[PDB]
């Protein structure tokens, strides 16, 4: 019989089993099958990979929505994501109708899907901009869709890089710390624009083991408190500037916090003879949790603290506020 | 009869003759024939350009090995290199199981080919991360795949 053979034809093009492929009809038991034929249209589509069992058919439109026993599909809509189409054997200018959402319309040799309303008149002497324009609700382009969309959004990891939705262990929230799967991973990390991860840094862990233009949320150590690492600004600078800071806080009459990481001679020897360090605990590093300034204690005449002195006499001209201070960590 | 009409079936998918498929079975000499057709899990697959003269077929295995005369043969390696693929009808949520390296596996619209051990048990509710990650010799996006690389290994030149 021609059931037989067309099954059978069919069940090649889909690289399924002769026994997969049904025929729609009412009543149809869809269970078990992989693929439903539409003899009306001559149309054939994949089924969802999990229909109930002793689910029955009921109706099947022009585009190509199935309705069953357990609900309903669309199967136009599921050949796209699995990128099973019919390419017409027209284009926008000789013109065509659509009818589905895996049909595909040729303009200069690509394709075009259509995402909008259906069915879709396409006019003679037509192009994909004048009959309804190329946006994710209209005109598609269906050759190369991922990656056309990946280079349109800057998805694409800078080469060496991974992308942080491949890694191992990650999980794209505000709330997972990423920290330990992120390290575990021996390669760089692209974080994409727009996309933010919580990684709680330590602050021994090197923040170039992130690429891209995301952002990092990261925990205080001491305090609850959290901080927003920029990986752009890391990666590309920030463009910011000492004096342009300074400048602007004393315009501003904002306060300008001015931290100096460095070794003895910035630590404050010999600013004055009783000159100390700072606290550092057993590992030799700054003690944290901390209320220490070094500014009112050994370290109050170091070259930075007369940096200050020079700044505030020139803010005294404006105000008496003090908005210039020194967070001087450096330990001889 | 319905070897014929399957011949014709496969021969127009994969744009040969009629005369150029062959069923496998065990002495099946293979000169000649272009596509072979396992009518046990109802699979074909193309064959290597150049078998020797008077090579006969001894077994084909499921993830597509073929064992002749004068060698053997990964068919579903040799696929992936003419990218012919079977695009399961599951997902890495719904689950699957792998037993070819030309099967694709979908996530979110995007399809996958697996290239490490077979058969590849996937569960319920996975994700190409979950079940294996994404790596050479894993689970290897199969959409775009030449300038995937192209663009992660900067082998694209500048324009001019
Ligand atoms: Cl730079
Ligand atoms: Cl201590």
């Amino acid at each position: 019989t021609g059931i037989l053979t067309n099954k059978q034809a069919i069940a090649r093009h889909f690289g399924v089993k002769q026994s997969e492929v049904v025929y729609f009809s009412v009543g149809a038991v869809l269970s078990g099958y992989k693929v439903i034929y539409d003899k009306g249209t001559q149309r054939a589509y994949s089924l969802p990979a999990n229909i109930g069992s002793g689910v029955t058919a009921i109706s099947l439109s022009p585009a190509g929505v199935l309705v069953h026993s357990a609900g309903s599909v669309d199967l136009g809509a599921l050949a796209v994501t699995r990128k099973e189409y019919v390419t017409l054997p027209d284009t926008f200018t000789s013109g065509s109708v659509i009818q589905t959402k895996n049909e595909l319309l040729t303009h200069n040799g690509t394709q075009y899907r259509w995402a909008g309303g259906l069915p879709k008149s396409v006019p003679l002497n037509s192009t994909p901009v004048s009959a309804g324009g190329i946006s994710p609700t209209a005109w598609v382009i269906a050759n190369d869709e991922l990656i056309r969309q990946e280079l349109n959004n800057g998805l694409i990891p800078p080469v060496g890089s991974t992308s942080v939705y491949d890694v191992p262990g990650i999980v794209v929230n505000t709330t997972t710390d990423n920290r330990a799967a992120a390290y575990a991973f021996p390669g760089k990390i692209f974080i994409p624009n727009g996309v933010t991860i919580r990684c709680n840094l330590l602050p021994d862990d090197d923040v170039r083991k992130f690429v891209g233009e995301g952002k990092l949320i990261v925990k205080n150590q001491w305090y609850a408190k959290d901080h927003t690492f920029d990986i752009a600004a890391s990666m590309n600078g920030n463009n910011k500037t000492v004096n342009d800071e300074i400048y602007c806080a004393f315009r501003d009459q904002t306060f300008c916090r001015i931290g100096i990481i460095g070794d003895s001679i910035t630590d404050g020897a010999w600013g004055k003879q009783d000159w100390s360090s700072p606290p550092t605990n057993s590992d030799g590093d700054l003690d944290a949790p901390s209320t220490y300034n070094h500014s009112l204690s050994g370290g109050s005449h170091s070259w930075t603290e007369h940096w200050m002195n020079g700044l505030l006499l020139t803010q005294s001209r404006r105000s008496g506020e003090t908005i210039y201070q020194s967070a001087n960590c450096s330990v001889s």
